[PDB]
């Protein structure tokens, strides 16, 4: 990790599992590079694609909280599975995913509107920013959605791991 | 103090997915200075977009809510059909911000949402920019809250 960097390309069948609970309409994320970064941060590089609108007939702040949360998913899961999750080195994603997963909890969710982005087509990232202890543990996240032009929107999320 | 505008309501929900349609009254107000109040009402029977109130309904809510809240302000004055038209679809959010703090029960839950500043700006096209702020309550000590910036 200090010698080098773990890099994952899209786990397609984490990826589906991590969807299969959406509607159809409503299945935005599309692939998923992970990374850990020489401190030990997990982070997710993605591609997303809305079609159609998932609850309503640019990038809308429900969207953007649709996407965080399939990307969230997806990179909690992957990065527990390879073992790049500050806190949960000593899990599998098996008992991870029937035990953790269904209690993670977003505790605080913020976005801003920078450039507005087309929906049809757009790039996102996220970064566990830091995993911290509380009986749960306390993560903050930050993450950043953009187009091939200049479209741009981002904030957080406090993550509680219950 | 204006009660549900049953007219208005189904309007503001037209756009909306059946089993994405939460806001069922909301009584409108003035606070004596003037600022946009609403007492309103939630269920979520169904679920929207996928298998407590999260974050993502959170937000729904807040849209069928707010857009309700100025559609009747307009109404009253705090023509619709120019407004519908013309001013309603140029209403965009620049910020949105949620915070749990008790979990609140999606089936039924009350909210409450104000207009605390509207200050007009020109940088550059002029445009009216709102700060929001709103709550949401349960009858069991469910509580989340959180801020939204306008801009029309």
């Amino acid at each position: 990790r200090h010698m080098t960097t773990a890099q994952h390309p899209t786990d397609e069948d984490l990826l589906a599992r991590v969807l299969v609970p959406y509607k159809d309409h409503c299945k935005y994320l599309r692939s998923a590079v992970v990374t850990e970064s020489d401190t030990g941060r997990a982070v997710a590089r993605c591609e997303f694609a809305i079609p159609e609108s998932c609850y309503i007939d640019h990038l809308n702040s429900v969207e953007v909280n649709i996407c965080y949360n399939q990307m969230m998913y997806y990179l909690v899961a992957k990065s527990v599975k390879e073992g790049l999750l500050a806190g949960f080195e000593s899990w599998t994603l098996d008992d991870f995913w029937k035990h953790q997963l269904p209690d993670i909890l977003i505790a605080r969710f913020a976005s801003n509107f920078r450039r507005p982005v087309n929906p049809r087509a757009f790039s996102g990232e996220m970064e566990f920013q830091s995993v911290t202890r509380r009986p749960f543990l306390h993560a903050e996240t930050a993450y950043r959605y953009w187009d091939a032009d200049s479209g741009r929107c981002d904030g957080e999320a406090v993550l509680a791991f219950v």
